[PDB]
């Protein structure tokens, strides 16, 4: 049931209680908070409270993460969530991938949540389905920037592929339920969820206040890449205008 495995240096999950307008922020499938960090320390600094939790069975070892299913990794977000809300009048939520995907997923289960950002998240990942072995040699961070590292599990299981499928097929077939304001980045090169997903995304919503950012400068690691800054910029702007 728990993590077996000790929580990785850079993975630890970051608080700050600031003032009552929070943001939850979610890290990636096979990442960590290290993926967040920048902006979530951004974002405390300029006076919002700030949850990034570290998702179940990730930050530790990939046979942990083998031993969850998407219901943990929802429950990470969920508690999260639970902790804002006991603490924010006002609260945001944004997310890389499937850290996206968790955020568009807590907008269609909760009204209340007053804005999305959403970081190449994923609805739809053909390659899945298309694609054997337990653990796939997982792929290079997709990052234009060579001299980030980030933290990231050296192999993928499989059988979280699969998790991560039906947690994507059960969060699009809800995208309908999001009304709040939605501020969609996507990465032009993304080399690993399609950029298409920006757009399934914008569509299948039923938020009147919604638009897509494309990120000229960035591969699919954008958090971490060349256009952090403008991610954190606009996030701001889109915080401020809506709290």
């Amino acid at each position: 049931m728990s993590e077996q495995y000790p929580v990785l240096s850079g993975a630890e999950p970051f608080y700050a209680e600031n003032g009552p307008v929070g943001v939850l922020l979610v890290h990636g499938f096979t990442g960590t908070p290290h993926s967040m960090r920048p902006l979530a320390e951004a974002y405390a600094k300029a006076g919002y409270t700030v949850c990034l939790p570290r998702l179940k069975g990730h930050g530790t070892h990939y046979e942990d993460m083998e031993r969850t299913t998407f219901h943990d990794w929802v429950a990470s977000v969920e508690e999260g969530y639970g902790w804002l809300k006991q603490r924010c009048q006002t609260i945001f939520v944004t997310g890389l991938s499937m850290g996206g995907t968790l955020t568009l997923y807590l907008a269609e289960h909760h009204p209340d949540i007053c804005g999305i950002v959403p970081i190449n998240a994923a609805v739809d990942i053909p390659a899945i389905a298309a694609g054997l072995p337990r653990y796939l040699d997982s792929i290079g961070s997709d990052l234009k920037n060579p001299d980030v590292k980030e933290l990231a599990y050296e192999k993928t299981p499989t059988a979280s592929l699969l998790q991560l499928a039906r947690l994507m097929a059960q969060t699009k077939a809800k995208l309908d339920r999001i009304v709040c304001p939605a501020l969609i980045f996507v990465s032009d090169e993304d080399h690993v969820v399609p950029p298409g997903n920006a757009d399934i995304i914008f569509q299948g919503i039923s938020s009147t206040e919604k638009e897509i950012v494309r990120l000229r400068n960035s591969y699919h690691v954008a958090t971490l890449d060349y256009d952090q800054p403008m991610i954190i910029e606009r996030s701001l702007e889109f915080f401020a205008k809506h709290a």
